[PDB]
């Protein structure tokens, strides 16, 4: 159901956690063959964790499930501002630009954790 579909959705986000902990790491000590790998990956997750997200929303649509679809729109518009800071991570890594990719990794941290204190509340919506 819509609830199996988030449980998969928040797994393939806290995946993503993982990724991102474990590039930190490389990218505080060095190792930028390691950053390149893991923001791949990254990329790969974000693209899922849409995917779902998306499949979840249009599914609390076609329910009429208001309260859903209003916690849904808040939390993927949330999502969005963290993939443009991703992206923008990506594009400091591919210049260089080590500054930049250190203050969009403490970003990406706060903008993420803001968007999961809608978690609890969509999960009982849905
Ligand atoms: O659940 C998951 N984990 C995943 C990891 C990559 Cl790289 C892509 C899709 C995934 O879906």
């Amino acid at each position: 159901s819509v609830k199996s579909e988030y449980a998969e959705a928040a797994a393939v986000g806290q995946e993503a956690v993982a990724v991102f902990n474990t590039m930190k790491a490389a990218f505080q000590n060095g190792d930028k063959e390691a950053v390149a790998q893991y923001l791949a990956r990254l990329a790969s997750l974000y693209t899922r964790h849409e995917e779902l997200l998306n499949r979840i929303l249009e599914k609390a649509r076609r329910e009429g499930n208001k309260e859903a679809v209003t916690l849904m729109n808040e939390f993927t518009a949330t999502f969005q501002t963290g993939k443009s800071i991703f992206n923008a991570m990506v594009a400091a890594f591919k210049n260089g630009d080590d500054d930049s990719f250190e203050s969009y990794l403490q970003a990406l941290e706060k903008v993420t954790a803001k968007g999961e204190t809608l978690a609890d509340q969509i999960a009982k919506a849905l």
